């Protein structure tokens, strides 16, 4: 049969797949023994307890809080104080879907730069312990959006292999971000070449993200856990829910399609996320979980599916600039959970910041947000740390 | 199918070249007027930087600095205070972009309420002195932007008139908001429709937003213009520059289109808006100009170039709730410059209010605006009192 036929399958057969057909196998893998639960709950409670404690009681729309300095050498200066408690960092320069050659090569000159930048910092501190860096393909080809898959990969490939052999040089990690449902299929087939790739070799330091917002994300875990199985690579994965549903809705919506790539109900992005985490928390061996969240109750549950053995390199927590450091510090550290976490550090200026900083307005400004409903009033505690998991079951 | 209908069908994506020329000499002042108007604008900016007014305080990503009042009932409690200082408000229930017939129904019903409830508090006072109400046509047909637009106006023509003849009978304004580009031509046939309609005869509260960042500005403002004139309907007309920017220039980027149907550069605009202004200040007769803005300078330009015959119901200025509070109480009230301010009044739940803070934050966080410039420590009051006639180029 074709390579990996059985896995490439699965994938296309769930890209709009029925919501309701996709729920029952995600509803069974993500329900925990009631022990769990209670014992999560009671972590979720003392999290958002402490939470409010040292802020005042509260859980910029300008966003200045969003972004960790102008240029690279700035936000490497700034992320000392952090890093001294136990936080790591991966940075993003910000800027993407670039609209033309020349601006694809000035992106891929910013990563370049930082990559030397990030890797000096780091100093031979390795992947798990030291920064990274995180990319968009859309910042590396113009019309990524548009152009054919075959001309998109042709000129995408040598660029990023160029900024993970740099990333692999210095010993740091490398993340590709994952951006619009419609361009999941072309970076998995990127990440398979480059995990393939014997110039690679040695370097562990290679991550993909996949969203759990989608009906994909399962079967793309699947086959990344596959590809690292057969390639040797430990590869990174960040799980996340996702930064684009308004825009995947309207999308779809424009599409004329009768079934979307994104659930439509949130706590179904819910019980997706966790019962990934279950899937990546099983593979530890082949693959390095980031599980990326500012929802308490998301990461008290990962944190018990996790179980009592851990050590720095199994798996982190991750969270953004501006957004998780107040959880996390109820985190990090020996007094807390003993688990580290990597915050996104997003580098540059207005110039780059509009289209990050909407999907951030998105997402704490919406109802339905953790953080939105630990500052709404009506919300209460319990609500907070209900398992959505036993909304569904 | 007239003339003036002709002209703005041939202006929808001009060359923006050729759109510059008619709109430069019209937006020419006489050195007098520009000259008072810098010593206008330099004093409201002076005393604007005093305060702490523009992008840094719009607040948090809850949006509370953006919304008047979850209620129609809260929000009329709340506006006493500013109403006696020489202000008036037009409401906004919040909602847009019905996406079912539940959703359009249920926004008419919170139009209609609003609509009692404004003109019942408004107790005669008419349409300049008292309160008014702003819509969406988006919000009352479910498929508004994706249906042919002959259908959609039909449909949309019974609740529009039912709404005016709620205005009509407490003699209250309601203004057509304008929304995306490709809706410019469905909602203008909607406002000859209804100025045509001998049921809402003798009321002059049908009032109209045209786009200044729109080739089609002045073309639309002379059919209006004419249609007043002959319907004798005082036709209330918002001029604003537009919130949609970012998204018209994203699809027109999309469609492969060389020209756009707005400009692409802001000073276009700026010139654009007091091309305009001064085509709606020589039509007081026959409409009502809303000048809405935040911009000092655009205000103090107006000011001059309307003269000094003055009297309630000749012209407004209009600002947002939460953005226009600082400049416009250095205007409003007889110790100042007295002229009247209307204020846009969103309404509504957390739920409805994510799409307009979208805008809000791209209008408050771009460099180009405004209400960010005056903020910016490397922006001179020199800078912000320039005439943009003087400094396109
Ligand atoms: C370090 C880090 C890196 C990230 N990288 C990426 C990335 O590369 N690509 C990416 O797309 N996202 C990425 N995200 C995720 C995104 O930016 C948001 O931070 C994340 O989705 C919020 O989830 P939460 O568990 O913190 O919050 P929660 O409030 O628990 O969940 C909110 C999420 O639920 C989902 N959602 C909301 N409404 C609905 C609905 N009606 N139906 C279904 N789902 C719904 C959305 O995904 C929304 O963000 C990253 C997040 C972090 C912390
Ligand atoms: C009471 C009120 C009602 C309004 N109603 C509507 C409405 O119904 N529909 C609507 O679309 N808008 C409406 N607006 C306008 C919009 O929401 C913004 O408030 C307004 O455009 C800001 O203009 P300004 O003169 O305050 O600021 P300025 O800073 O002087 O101007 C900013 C504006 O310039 C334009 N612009 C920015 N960059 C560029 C560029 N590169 N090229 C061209 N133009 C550019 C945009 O229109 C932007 O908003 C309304 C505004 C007010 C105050
Ligand atoms: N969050 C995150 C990293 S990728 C999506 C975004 O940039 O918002
Ligand atoms: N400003 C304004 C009223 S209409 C466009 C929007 O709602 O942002």
């Amino acid at each position: 049969s074709r390579p990996q036929s059985t896995l490439r399958r699965a994938i296309t057969a769930a890209y709009r797949r029925p919501e309701t057909e996709c729920l029952p196998p995600l509803v069974e893998a993500a329900t925990q023994s009631k022990e769990i639960r209670d014992a999560a709950a009671s972590t979720a409670r003392k999290l958002i307890e402490a939470l409010r404690g040292k802020h005042s009681g509260s859980g910029s729309m300008m966003g200045e809080q969003f972004v960790t300095g102008e240029t690279i050498r700035e936000a490497l200066k700034r992320s000392k104080e952090l890093e001294e408690k136990g936080f790591s960092y991966s940075y993003d320069m910000l800027g993407e879907a670039a609209t033309t050659a020349a601006d694809a090569e000035r992106y891929y000159r910013d990563y370049e730069s930082a990559i030397h930048a990030i890797g000096k910092a780091s100093a031979g501190r390795g992947i798990y312990e030291g920064p990274g860096i995180s990319i968009k393909l859309s910042a590396l080809h113009p019309r990524y959006s548009r152009a054919q898959a075959a001309r998109v990969m042709g000129e995408l490939l040598p660029r990023v292999k160029a900024l993970a052999l740099l990333a692999k040089n210095y010993d740091i990690g490398l993340n590709i971000d994952a951006e619009e449902a419609d361009r999941l299929e072309l970076s998995l087939d990127l990440l398979e070449v480059l995990c393939l790739d014997g110039d690679l070799s040695g370097w562990n330091g290679m991550g993909f993200v996949v969203q759990a917002y989608g009906k994909r994300c399962p079967f793309v875990l699947d086959f990344i856990i596959d590809l690292a199985r057969r390639s040797g690579r430990r590869i990174m994965v960040r799980l996340v829910k996702g930064a684009y549903w308004d825009a995947e809705i309207k999308r779809a919506q424009l599409d004329g399609l009768a079934d979307f790539p994104v659930f439509t109900r949130k706590i179904h992005t819910d019980v997706s996320y966790i019962a990934c985490a279950a899937k990546l928390l099983a593979a530890t061996d082949v693959v390095f979980p980031q599980f990326a969240t500012h929802n308490a109750q998301t990461l008290a549950a990962i944190y018990h599916m996790a179980g009592k053995d851990f050590h720095v390199g199994k798996y982190e927590f991750q969270c953004l600039h501006g957004m998780g450091e107040p959880l996390y510090e109820e985190v990090v550290g020996r007094g807390k959970l003993d688990r580290p976490c990597r915050i996104y550090a997003p580098v540059g200026t207005h110039e780059t910041l509009l289209a990050y900083l909407v999907r951030r307005l998105l997402e704490n400004g919406a109802n339905s947000s953790f953080v939105h409903r630990i500052n709404d009033p009506k919300v209460s505690i319990d609500e907070l740390i209900a398992d959505p998991v036993e909304v569904v079951r």
